[PDB]
């Protein structure tokens, strides 16, 4: 163990090494062009083969942090381009790498990536596959400097497979564009989960991150003993502290070590783990982070013995409050993989709250005796919400279910901008389509997975351009209460109806030539403004107006001379709609 570069080259292989080196330079030097990075990648690879041949060669005994920072500081354009970042070069290496990380620009000033036409992509992919995917790996990495490099590499290989299958197909667009749409969405979703996990650790505390994670790991590894989950939670906390700080190497070493440990101690952890532990280094931690929940042991008793019926429950809890709440959490969670994590955390917080009041009252035992009965209004709320919404989703379809959510949320918070209202109703409509296809025992974790990110994205938007104190209130009470708080918002009785604007309800025949997607957004936009202009309208009245509108679209798109219709019937639909309301 003499050369860090040599070691990492042998472990990753040359292809994976070159890609990771490209990503890491793209994340630090986000304004240099692609060909500057390619030159750096090749110089670093040529040097890396020098060390594979002879670990004693000059410079091979250097730290990777040292080698990386030295190559950063050879860039002659550095001060002209990045300014203050060039002053990091005057430092010695502990502070130098720290100085470089401070100057990472998440959310930089780059134009949005345009998806080219399908045949443009396939010709480019065929004509120079490597530079096509690599230029795009550069564009993505420089836009997401904190995105964990190996995972970015895993997205790239999914893109490669989609172009290899689809570009040799009969209908390229039909094959490819669903695969690119799923990949785009999962890419944005991963970025947001990571920004969410890091915000939990930064603002709310290491404690809440361990609460989460105990819950999740106990659902995932229900056969494991509490001490083994505590160990894993400790390791996870370090891993994610490091990765949030932005230092790629230490983050990745930590996840590798964690992956190695889990794979050796398979027997104390989970059975559904041999597949992930068969795969190469790069992929194992990623694979484990997603592994299916193991099956719980069949012989599991009520928790009531350990956690309500004991005397020596207030003593046990006072001896180590967080270890005891963790054991409660661990036991509830391994029994309920059908629960969301946040639901298990509400149960845990409820138990804590009562032990705190009851362990210092007259008789404890009879004070906290009916404690599990407090769980049931908490469990049934998410369950009922999902049952009702999946029934609704199956009656309407996805699009008409979006419209249903659109009216609900506009009435709840009519001060939100119309595009945001449309975007989240549409987003949550697709959450119905995906999660309601699960059986009931799996709808709640599926729903939480999408809602927590939608809700955190919403809250971050809102702190920027705020609009409603009630939204602020949900976005800054507990992270755990965020979804129920939103669900509990009632229709806004204070809102002054937005004043009628004739153009907002003026339609032209271009609506017949638009895609279904853009037709629906044009119409979903008009629905929001209709509810914002008449927030008192009933479900019956709105369905009266909406049906009349869909007969005005069909009549005027079926008609000899389209655009005189849209203005003539349009005058009539508005006048009659203003009158029914
Ligand atoms: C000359 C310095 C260049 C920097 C070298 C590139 C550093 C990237 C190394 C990443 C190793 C990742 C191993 C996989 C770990 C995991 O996610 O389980
Ligand atoms: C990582 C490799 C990315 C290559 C895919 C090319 C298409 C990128 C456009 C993104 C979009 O779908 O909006
Ligand atoms: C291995 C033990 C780790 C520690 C686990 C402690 C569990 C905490 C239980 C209370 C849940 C609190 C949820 C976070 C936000 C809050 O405090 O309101
Ligand atoms: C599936 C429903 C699709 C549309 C989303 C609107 C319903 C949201 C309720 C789900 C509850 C979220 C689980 C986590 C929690 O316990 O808060
Ligand atoms: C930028 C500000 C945006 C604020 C968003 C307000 C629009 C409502 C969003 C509700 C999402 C949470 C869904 C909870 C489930 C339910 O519908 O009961
Ligand atoms: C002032 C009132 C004026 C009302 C004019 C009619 C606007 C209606 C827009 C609703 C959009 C309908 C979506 C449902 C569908 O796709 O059929």
């Amino acid at each position: 163990h003499k050369s860090e570069v040599a070691h990492r080259f042998k472990d990753l292989g040359e292809e994976n090494f070159k890609a990771l080196v490209l990503i890491a330079f793209a994340q630090y030097l986000q304004q240099c062009p692609f060909e500057d990075h390619v030159k750096l990648v090749n110089e670093v690879t040529e040097f890396a083969k020098t060390c594979v041949a002879d670990e004693s060669a000059e410079n091979c005994d250097k730290s990777l942090h040292t080698l990386f920072g030295d190559k950063l500081c050879t860039v002659a354009t550095l001060r002209e381009t990045y300014g203050e970042m060039a002053d990091c070069c005057a430092k010695q290496e502990p502070e130098r790498n720290e100085c470089f990380l401070q100057h990472k620009d998440d959310n930089p000033n780059l134009p949005r990536l345009v998806r080219p036409e399908v045949d443009v992509m396939c010709t480019a992919f065929h004509d120079n596959e490597e530079t096509f995917l690599k230029k795009y790996l550069y564009e993505i990495a420089r836009r997401h400097p904190y995105f964990y490099a190996p995972e970015l590499l895993f997205f790239a290989k999914r893109y490669k497979a989609a172009f290899t299958e689809c570009c040799q197909a009969a209908d390229k667009a039909a094959c490819l564009l669903p695969k690119l749409d799923e990949l785009r969405d999962e890419g944005k979703a991963s970025s947001a989960k990571q920004r969410l996990k890091c915000a939990s650790l930064q603002k709310f505390g290491e404690r809440a991150f361990k609460a989460w994670a105990v819950a999740r790991l106990s659902q995932r590894f229900p056969k494991a003993e509490f001490a083994e989950v505590s160990k894993l939670v400790t390791d996870l906390t370090k891993v994610h502290t490091e990765c949030c700080h932005g230092d790629l190497l230490e983050c990745a070493d930590d996840r590798a070590d964690l992956a190695k440990y889990i794979c050796e101690n398979q027997d104390s952890i989970s059975s559904k783990l041999k597949e992930c532990c068969e795969k190469p280094l790069l992929e194992k931690s990623h694979c484990i982070a997603e592994v299916e929940n193991d099956e719980m042991p069949a012989d599991l008793p009520s928790l009531a013995a350990d956690f309500v019926e004991s005397k020596d429950v207030c003593k046990n809890y006072a001896e180590a409050k967080d270890v005891f709440l963790g054991m409660f959490l661990y036991e509830y969670a391994r029994r309920h993989p059908d629960y969301s994590v946040v639901l298990l955390l509400r149960l845990a917080k409820t138990y804590e709250t009562t032990l705190e009041k009851c362990c210092a009252a007259a008789d404890p035992h009879e004070c906290y005796a009916k404690v599990f009965d407090e769980f049931k209004p908490l469990v049934e709320e998410p369950q009922n919400l999902i049952k009702q919404n999946c029934e609704l989703f199956e009656q309407l379809g996805e699009y008409k279910f979006q419209n249903a959510l659109l009216v609900r949320y506009t009435k709840k918070v009519p001060q939100v901008s119309t595009p945001t209202l449309v975007e989240v109703s549409r987003n949550l409509g697709k959450v119905g389509s995906k999660c309601c296809k699960h059986p009931e025992a799996k709808r709640m974790p599926c729903a939480e997975d999408y809602l927590s990110v939608v809700l955190n994205q919403l809250c971050v938007l809102h702190e920027k351009t705020p609009v409603s104190d009630r939204v602020t209130k949900c976005c800054t009470e507990s992270l755990v209460n965020r979804r129920p708080c939103f669900s509990a918002l009632e229709v806004d009785e204070t809102y002054v109806p937005k004043e009628f604007n004739a153009e907002t309800f003026t339609f032209h025949a271009d609506i017949c030539t638009l895609s279904e997607k853009e037709r629906q957004i044009k119409k979903q936009t008009a629905l929001v403004e209709l509810v914002k202009h008449k927030p008192k309208a009933t479900k019956e009245q709105l369905k009266a107006v909406m049906d009349d509108f869909a007969a005005f679209v069909e009549k005027c798109c079926k008609a000899d001379d389209k655009e005189t219709c849209f203005a003539e019937e349009g005058k009539k639909l508005v006048a009659a709609s203003q009158a029914a309301l």
